[PDB]
RNA sequence: UUAAGUUAGAAAGGGCGCACGGUGGAUGCCUUGGCACUAGGAGCCGAAGAAGGACGGGACUAACACCGAUAUGCUUUGGG
């Protein structure tokens, strides 16, 4: 969350990015039956939201 | 033996009493909820989009509660 801020608006918006694509595989594969770890699912999307967080904040 | 006479007993089923069960949810005890008030507070919300909703959000989610595509929560300050 802190390091979230020792970032750039522009890096953090790239690592949304990294999220989004990470959260949707994930729930391929859990809809596939192959995720076993699922609880990576919530950990990923409090994480993206984070980051909407702090680049609402530097605005 | 015959005759005349007398009287018993009987239960297909039923009645009364008793015993033991069933059904049913009265009664007692209990209280999650109510009822009436007292003292203080507060007496408005809404185009900065209300009251009230609909549909969604969980690993799986039918319902409730919570939340709004940042969705079963995000940041921060304190408490613990």
């Amino acid at each position: 969350a802190n390091d979230i801020r020792d970032l750039s608006t522009t890096e953090i918006q790239d690592q949304e990015k990294a999220l989004k694509e990470e959260l949707f595989n994930l729930r391929f594969q859990l809809a596939t039956g192959q995720l076993e770890n699922t609880a990576r699912i919530r950990e990923v999307r409090k994480a993206i939201a984070r980051m909407k967080t702090i680049v609402r904040e530097r605005e």
